[PDB]
C-alpha cells in the first residue's frame, strides 16, 4: 500500500491521467484477498471503471492528460448526454469505489470500532458504505451490500492480510502514510465533479 503510493497533487491540483490510472489499478487485486467469493463483483466494477478510462485515454493520451481534461473534452464531445456517458461517467463510479475504500481504512486507522464486537470491521465498513455508496442504491442492492458485509474478515486478519512480517501498529502507520495523497486526490476528483456540475445522483 505504501509501496504503490499516489503521487502528490501538483500545485495546479490537475491530476495527470496515465500515472492515476497505473496507481489505482493496484487496489482492485486486494479484493482477491479478503477470503470470499462475494467480492470478486466488487472487485470487477471498480477494475471495469479503471479499464473504461483507460481505454477512453488511450485513445488520446494529451487531450486526455489529465482527468479535469478527461471531463471538458466529453462534455464538448457529447453534447446532451452527458455526464451520464464515457469516462465521465466510469470516474463517477470510480471515485465512489475509491471514496469507499478511503473511509473504510481511515475509520479503521483512527481505531473506530464496536465495543461490543471489538475484532470486527463491520462498523467501519457500514460508515464507509454510508459515506460513500448507499445514497446512490435503491433498497435491493442495500440489502445485498448487508448480507455482503457478513462475509468481511476480522480486524486482525484484515491487517495482517494486507502483510512482512510485521507489527499491526506498523502496518497501520503505513495505512496512514497511504491515505494522505491518495485522500487529497480523491477530494479533488470530487471538487472536480462538483465545479463541472458533473455528479448525478440517480439509484441503481
Amino acid at each position: 500500500l505504501a509501496e504503490h503510493l499516489l503521487k502528490p497533487l501538483p500545485a495546479d491540483k490537475q491530476i495527470e491521467t496515465g500515472p492515476f490510472l497505473e496507481a489505482v489499478s493496484h487496489l482492485p487485486p486486494f479484493f482477491d484477498c479478503l477470503g470470499s467469493p462475494v467480492f470478486t463483483p466488487i472487485k470487477a466494477d471498480i477494475s471495469g471503471n479503471i479499464t473504461k478510462i483507460k481505454a477512453v485515454y488511450d485513445t488520446n493520451p494529451a487531450k486526455f492528460r489529465t482527468l479535469q481534461n478527461i471531463l471538458e473534452v466529453e462534455k464538448e464531445m457529447y453534447g446532451a448526454e452527458w455526464p451520464k456517458v464515457g469516462a465521465t461517467l466510469a470516474l463517477m463510479w470510480l471515485k465512489r469505489g475509491l471514496r469507499f475504500i478511503q473511509v473504510f481504512l481511515q475509520s479503521i486507522c483512527d481505531g473506530e470500532r464496536d465495543e461490543n464486537h471489538p475484532n470486527l470491521i463491520r462498523v467501519n465498513a457500514t460508515k464507509a458504505y454510508e459515506m460513500a455508496l448507499k445514497k446512490y442504491h435503491g433498497w435491493i442492492v442495500q440489502k445485498i451490500f448487508q448480507a455482503a458485509l457478513y462475509a468481511a474478515p476480522y480486524k486482525s486478519d484484515f491487517l495482517k492480510a494486507l502483510s512482512q512480517n510485521v507489527t499491526e501498529e506498523e502496518c497501520l502507520e503505513k495505512i496512514r502514510l497511504f491515505l494522505v495523497n491518495y485522500t487529497a486526490t480523491i477530494d479533488v476528483i470530487y471538487e472536480m465533479y462538483t465545479q463541472m456540475n458533473a455528479e448525478l445522483n440517480y439509484k441503481v
